[PDB]
């Protein structure tokens, strides 16, 4: 019952042997699904669903692992928590019809006030300085896409890395024992108290945390080049940063500068790689980037990409979760 | 499995012996319902329901249709695909943690890039140029009131006929060798190219499409009435296709002028029969239209009226498609 | 079958001796869930829930108790009934599709509308005029927190009391012989005619209906002070009443003067009770009332608040209710 | 719901829509049963079955439906209600004990107590006025044996017109605007009061309502005859009723008096069709009718009767009203 | 298993403790109907009924009881034991038949002849002594209309004392400490030998066992009053005991006479209240009590009257009985 | 399939093969409902049970042997079949809503015509001329108490031989091959018809058939003594038949007249053995027979007797017919 009836709000709370074991958990659990072995284990169980901010990959992971399992779950519109009531005053009422909570907001104060005072399992879908139930995903794609063992995975992070999927990529890497690169202007490196923490846990694990601003160093003999959005927020922002984060373009140069011809693309999604959207088309006319944003329609469409199957391994990583800490 | 694993899209790409197929599973459907003797066969099947128009009938539809058979549904309001992430990457995501997707939205264009690339079954709730659900509904209702063979039922939409619900009756009608009229000024018929197929199509059913501007002559001999909203769409609009429809009420005299005493009439709904809605009365004080737009009070309140049959049975429509082509 | 079929829109349609029965179900469901021993006897059944005004504890509580009997819910957010569409017409649409209503709106008309046409129970999560599902649940809460009779019972609600919740916490205690206080200026009162229905209630029952605006004389010797929010509603209108409710706020001294050390007090929730509040800082600001509005913060988070118990059994409450009716 | 928790006392107080609804409910009850996808939905329901008539058909019907549906049933002998308890006493208890009474007894005033006061759906297996129950059968029974509408369908009942199997069998075929043909002495027609409501519900659905006294026009083009025993009673009442009476016997020539081939021939039961029964052989030999008192033995037996297969769905309209009623 | 395998034929062979856990049990079954938490534990179990003497509420109580736990039951009707078979020889072939055997009938003598003899549980519904199974439904009817302890509810029985309906209400009040009054002519007193016993029994209870000629002081104080039809026989001896029995009539007076506001009434039934019974209006005719012979109509459907919810709970204590002697 | 879908009129029209296989089936089913290991197969089967004649054994024994597999039975009392309704008219309309019939009346005619048109399987309770399921228990009993096969076991049926049990225990031992032995005066002999099929038969198996006047020699040498009641009937024959079956009463005397001590004693009950019912304390009195009529109270009492084990065999004997015959 190592992690029976625990919040997950970050990776830093977790040591390595909890992470491996919720990794081989999703693992045997999508195989389970394919095969039939399933059997519902969570039956009658109701989860809230808190999302102040919209999601398409992590809202139907938890309703689709919620009904494999034979949970129901309560879908919270964003259509406004902490304006007429509380957060405090509403964990304390949700805690007592359900038995857990997913939050998807703004501020890891907002979601650890939440498990304070739930008396539940709360789990954090996303908030602004972490992103953890994307990292279980990420770790188990690269597993599968690798024949090597997980601490010898390479991986660079290239783009925003101060923002929330940088911050969760440097935990879960460093936890792991794994070779970590995040690549970035130091403008938007993270936060100086969060890359010592990760590097004394690198200590301890064998992890290679490495920060540079070269991109052609941090690819070089990378099993995986990952990158996500460079804004979350007002259009004016993108002037700003699509100055400083144009040489770090995820193109097909790029992927060559790895020297690995199995070298693999990741990316959390949603993605602009194509004027095929309604903001994408607006960056790509003002800003002049007409085939992707931060990454090739190529690379983004090439066999190197396996996006998609990193987005299916959210609805099996979430589901173990739910079934680690309710049974 | 001739409809096993297979998208609804339209009924054009439905053969008649499909679709009286579905119309007798409905049948069934909504006899076993009543009956006690449905067994529900979707257990632990998810069904997204895309939805970015507004809905009443086919939402509920599909949940209850859903639950009936023991699947589950996730219902995406409203509140934006299209904005941040394409369609194309929407679908393989959904496509995969989802065991089929319903769209209710704009373009013909953006349901069938659904069904290109979600790699499941992919219905057509509502788009700007069809709605094939409805008229599963319409023509069941039709065989429910109807002592007589399908191919021998005769009916009229009369109103805006371009519009989708006008389409896809064309279709359906000649589908299945019916007597079809649609009625409407010239200006308000179906594109001459979608007629064109509809023509061709009732040459080797047996069909009788026929498309007049001249109310009386479109009701003589027909079993049933139907009509819709004249405007989807900003209230200005109003006021230019009222002057084009006004002579197209559907009034007392109008079924009278069928000759048809048996004669029931038809409203997939909403409609505005009286004042007693908000956008409702805002017609009738500027254009002075009190006791309903495009249908009588009476006539939507009079035993003739059969709208409210009508509705009940899209849950069973629905519920057919769902068990032709996910069992 | 005396609550068999039954529509619950306010208790003046129900005798004593049917609410009695609706407070023994819910204590016996709510000590059925904690033992284990609930069996669902609602598998299947559809209930819809009207919701045109937001809500956290009557919507979870409906989905909850609905799972936890095997029913499923359909719920339709706020995001319009009464624009395009009438309630009559939508209520013979949810009535051939769904096993049960919910409406949480503005005016017992619509309900009552709803409850017309509907052909199914419906039921009120709260209106304008009146709130019966919490009434059920504050009664029950009273009675686990008295070691005495319900008729026994004596207890003041203090604030704006001719808003819904004060009109039916008049109803509940006059239905059921206890002894009611209500505590408001005479501007805050509720309507004349439904004081004399309800004085002539507890005539029958032995109730003692009292209103008075003197704060001390109203709490003294009850077992329970009740409060609620002074507005429902724009900003401004928050100045006008806070002149006229300042005297009556719910602090310490105010539980003193009762002369009940075991007195308890109950809020329906959402409350202010501090500044940790969008809403409630820019009352704290500018009228400056920090430490709460209608209770202090030492009042609400004291030993003596029981608000999150009460606001638990409204999950048993409306369980309660749906058992009763479709059962 | 519809019909969802109500009493059936008489046909009059349900519109044809709901009676079609039943007549559907039986037929696709009686193909479950034979198909064996017959599932139970009543089950651990009590049904009570005041019986102060003896009673065959209408007792077994109501035990093996009950049976079939999973519910129990207590049959109360004749062997006395109000002699010791009132009515209205035994409705009160009985009501809070089963689900569902059933009635077969004297007045109508008595079974509508029994509804008043019970608090449970209530029905009647037979009363001095009306015999519901068995007009379902009937009606099941004659669209079953037609090639044509139900409104199409043209029937003659011949004999004592105003017991309670003609004063049904004039509602139900005014109701369904069926071609209904009371023929009998002006003696013997049903009260006209019954009949000016008949001939009013006739207006209102193209029911052809028409009673005569000259058996040769009834018949003529009628697509089934009936008829029923004279007397319900005393042996004496026999010699002043088979003087009324002796014309409008049923014999071969009245049926091809009809000119009809396909004619068939129906009644309720029980019949004196020969000598071999015990009231049978006093009337034969006394009176000197003895091969059939109201119908010929020949016609009894031809191939024209289908009285046995109108007793056989008694036990499925019966079951249709347990299952419409209850669930 | 201090009641397991045990016969009911009188309260006299049970202890206070026993009796107090069949009314604990009779509340728990109750709650578990109505809540639907209730599991068959009798399934496969038959229960004959032997039944000399005409019954509607202990017959139709030990039918629905026994089918809410899964037992089957065979009513055997009045229509003769002891004229062909012995009770004795009957009572040896039912016990390898049946699980159980009721018995209503005339003797204590036969009753206890079938508990000897059977080899299987006996249970007396009603004979000449006593008549224990309502004894359970009446003190549990009290239990739940009273807000004090057991020992602490006083009532008094007034009419034919010497009666089964009297003698039972004597033993289980001194039983469980209450204070018990039986109100009557010395003629109609129970025998001085059964008296004895219950004193004897109320010392070592607390019991207050009062025999008194004049009413106002026996309702002097307590909580419920309690009568009975005063014949159980000939139409003649009606005359004997109503000049006997005339100032004991259940009046409105006499309620006031107890001084208390919350007094209930209470009755076995059947009784006479109105003239709308056969006998009942044959008493009224000659004797001249219109309204009522041992209680006027007016107190029968006074809100004091609790009869039926006495009525109701036969089920309950019958079902009680069942489960703690087959389980 | 032997024995399948057949009805169980007479043992004449059976086979010894078959027989010895209901005998069987009667022995592996009562071992089944001791040991646990039975299991319903008949679930949801109905079974009309007319009873013209009053029956204690044969209605419990077919109730709860049909309860124990399941299937469901309707118990139609006395209270006159063929009055107003023929034989043949009832086994028309039952046969369409039971699978099965059983019939205990009065003549062979009676059941054969109900057999003949009922289309589904009849049995006899009793006739007047046959009984064969009392057959069935009496051969399994012996068999059951007897070291050797069953043709050799003897029996001496004793009393009124021309009655239904003497005629059906001929028949039964004449196919099995067993000793069997008829004593009574001639007068009371079976008809000579039947005598000689049962000589016909004794040839092809073995059996020894011999009727007797004299009693001791009857018993010598037989394993078990049978007797029945000397009249069916109206007291006065019984002075009669007392003169003639005097010497025949079955006393200590008799059985040691066998001269086999481990003899055992039958009867198929009910039995006058003492003076402790109705018409037996008035046989006993008018002529002088105080300790029984046609056996003493010590034999009917003594080890010697099995009658009871006999009674009970009925349930298992009439279960084996119903699974038979139904599966
Ligand atoms: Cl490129
Ligand atoms: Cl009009
Ligand atoms: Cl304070
Ligand atoms: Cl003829
Ligand atoms: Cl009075
Ligand atoms: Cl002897």
């Amino acid at each position: 019952f190592n992690v029976h009836n625990r919040s997950y709000l970050t990776l830093i709370e977790y040591t390595p042997r909890q992470i491996r074991y919720l990794l081989d958990l999703s693992r045997d659990l999508k195989r389970a699904k394919y095969a039939g072995t399933e059997t519902p284990r969570l039956n009658g169980k109701n989860i809230a669903l808190i999302f102040e901010k919209t999601s398409t990959r992590t809202r139907c992971a938890f309703e689709v692992a919620a009904h494999d399992q034979g949970a129901h779950v309560t879908y919270i519109d964003p259509n406004q928590i902490g304006h007429k009531e509380s957060m405090k005053d509403t964990a304390r009422v949700l805690g007592r019809m359900y038995d857990a909570i997913e939050y998807r907001g703004f501020g890891q104060e907002i979601v650890e006030e939440l498990a304070k005072y739930a008396g539940v399992p709360v789990y954090n879908g996303l908030t602004d300085e972490f992103h953890p139930t994307q990292m279980l995903a990420d770790v188990l794609t690269m597993h599968e896409f690798s024949d090597r063992p997980i601490h010898d995975i390479a991986y660079c992070y290239i783009g925003d890395a101060h923002n929330n999927t940088g911050n969760s990529l440097m935990i879960v890497g460093a936890k792991l024992g794994m070779d970590v690169r995040l690549c970035a202007p130091r403008c938007l490196w993270p936060h100086d108290e969060l890359i010592e923490q990760c590097r004394a846990i690198a200590a301890t694990t064998g992890a290679r945390l490495t920060l540079t601003e070269k991109p052609e160093e941090a690819v070089k003999g990378v099993d995986f080049i990952y990158t996500d959005v460079w804004v979350s927020e007002p259009f004016e922002k993108w002037g700003a940063r699509i100055e400083e984060l144009l040489p770090y373009r995820v193109n097909a140069a790029l992927l060559a500068a790895s020297g690995n011809p199995r070298v693999k693309f990741m990316h959390c999604l949603p993605a602009f790689h194509d004027s095929n959207t309604h903001v994408g088309k607006q960056i790509a006319d003002q800003y002049g980037l007409p085939n992707g944003v931060e990454v090739t329609d190529d690379v983004f469409e090439s066999d190197a990409s396996i996006v998609f199957e990193q987005a299916e391994n959210r609805l099996h990583t979430i589901k173990a979760i739910l079934v680690a800490t309710l049974t």
